[PDB]
């Protein structure tokens, strides 16, 4: 009874249209009266080596913009580029906006993303902002354009927008303003992340998970220093606990009676010593992807 | 790449409802004018081991069923009971009604569960239902009526509503004409699930999308036939392979050029042997519930 769960898609789902020129096709987000996409639906196979986006976008009209919500087109009366996302003005105002926002995440942080194939949602599953800004996502052929959000009451925080898979299988994008997360650019030339790591706040949110749910077999009477465990984060790729951390932890230290000290002992020992066979709330790794948020939550 | 996916819950999120009985509140599913709600919503103590339901139910007038769809009443007009679940029919047809289809759903295949509190969607999750007739759910108190659904299409497939927890954590409920997975009931009683076995199609599906990932280790020159693997896999409590099974697996065994009995002879290996602390996707336990639908949509 504890699993990754991603919000219910349905606020995002009626926000989601095709976008074409020429033979380029991806997803857009249709809000208001503006469609957000990625850029690169106005390249075709120049994606490689020099695309020159402000050449390519000034060789546009309204017209080259065939834009598809269902069945209906809507059509073009205005178009601007900002950052590495196209914003289409169109003559119809979206009825099923929600409530919105538009965030720039945090590494460590979490979302649900709504995969979308020709403008129509296929699927959703919950991922995490990794610290060198990938994502480690389930995106195929012609999925540009789907979103990640996150949902707080009736509003929908838009965090991101899929643009590329990187070679490490890996993907890569932006925020609502069209700024990439991370070292890349909207360009198909072999690119890297700089090396990942593990998110030590979400591991420790994890173990408090299993504690609450039950799971304690990996617990003992020993407790260490913040700098102490510091010490062992750096040598297994984790990265370092900050007292902000340890403070973020607070509420799931109250009510499982464990000291955050006293789980990073615990987790200093599943580190060193591996997990011998056994099993984490059913899993044989140690999970970064849920926040303490996402545990309280749940 | 590979990882669990729900299917987008919008459809099913407009038809979540709120149903109340004096102290008790679950949700229910309105389609057109009906409303579908486990049974035990009219329940108050009577939980306990013997609610007499017809006795229970001719006791309820239409007007002590307070149905909300979000801001605004519904008015229940007519009630019926289906096997474990209510039907009220009420004065509103949804408009936000999706083509639909009830199904029952097979031991092995998945489905995404739309977890609802008051109901108000909270959460997403893909499901499998395990052969004891149970399933691996995440819900807490009030989340009965949820329900369970695929999409094909543009249609929703209905296949499960929420009604108990077992002992052992795991989850019990029926299909949408209130017939039971499995061999429990409505009632607060003593019950357990039976032994799990392992769903070995969706193993051997896990194992393909593992070479397909270029992990392949495991991989052996051994021989089997379909029955000397099915005693093998038994004795392992692993479901035994039908012909249907060796058919479905076709487009991964053709995909990665390896015979689906030769994928059954890596693991019954694997069975024998153990992993000896080799991982496989990044694990030593081998996911079963990963079907091969999706390990070749996935690819
Ligand atoms: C993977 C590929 C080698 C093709 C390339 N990657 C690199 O060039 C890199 F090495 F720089 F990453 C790449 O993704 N693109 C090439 C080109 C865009 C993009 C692209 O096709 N986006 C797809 C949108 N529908 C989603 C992708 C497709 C497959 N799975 C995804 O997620 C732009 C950078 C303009
Ligand atoms: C777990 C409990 C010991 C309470 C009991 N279980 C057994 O009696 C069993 F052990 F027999 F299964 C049980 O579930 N119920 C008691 C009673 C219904 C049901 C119930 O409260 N359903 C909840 C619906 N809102 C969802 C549950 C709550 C907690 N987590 C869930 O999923 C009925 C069988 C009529």
């Amino acid at each position: 009874g504890f699993r990754k769960m991603a919000f219910p898609s349905g606020k995002v789902e009626g926000c989601m249209v095709q976008v074409t020129c020429g033979t380029t096709t991806l997803n857009g987000l249709w809000l208001d009266d503006t469609v957000y996409c990625p850029r690169h639906v106005i390249c075709t196979a120049e994606d490689m080596l020099n695309p020159n986006y402000e050449d390519l976008l000034i060789r546009k009209s309204n017209h080259s913009f065939l834009v598809q919500a269902g069945n209906v087109q809507l059509r073009v009366i205005g178009h601007s580029m900002q950052n590495c996302l196209l914003r289409l003005k169109v003559d119809t105002s979206n009825p099923k906006t929600p409530k919105y926002k538009f965030v720039r995440i945090q590494p460590g942080q979490t979302f649900s993303v709504l995969a979308c194939y020709n403008g129509s949602p296929s699927g959703v599953y919950q991922c995490a902002m990794r610290p060198n800004h990938t994502i480690k996502g389930s995106f195929l052929n012609g999925s540009c354009g789907s979103v990640g959000f996150n949902i707080d009451y009736d509003c929908v925080s838009f965090c991101y927008m899929h643009h590329m898979e990187l070679p490490t299988g890996v993907h890569a994008g932006t925020d609502l303003e069209g700024k990439f997360y991370g070292p890349f650019v909207d360009r198909q030339t072999a690119q890297a992340a700089g090396t990942d790591t593990t998110i030590t706040l979400n591991v420790l949110a994890w173990l408090y998970a299993a504690v609450i749910n039950g799971d304690r077999w990996f617990l003992n009477r020993f407790t260490t220093t913040l700098n102490d465990f510091n010490l062992v984060a750096m040598k297994y790729n984790y990265e370092p606990l900050t007292q902000d951390h340890v403070d973020i932890l607070g509420p799931l230290s109250a009510q499982t009676g464990i000291a955050v000290l006293d789980m990073c002992a615990a987790l200093k020992e599943l580190l060193q010593n591996g997990m011998n066979g056994r099993t984490i709330l059913g899993s044989t790794i140690l999970e970064d992807e849920f926040t303490p948020f996402d545990v309280v939550r749940q």
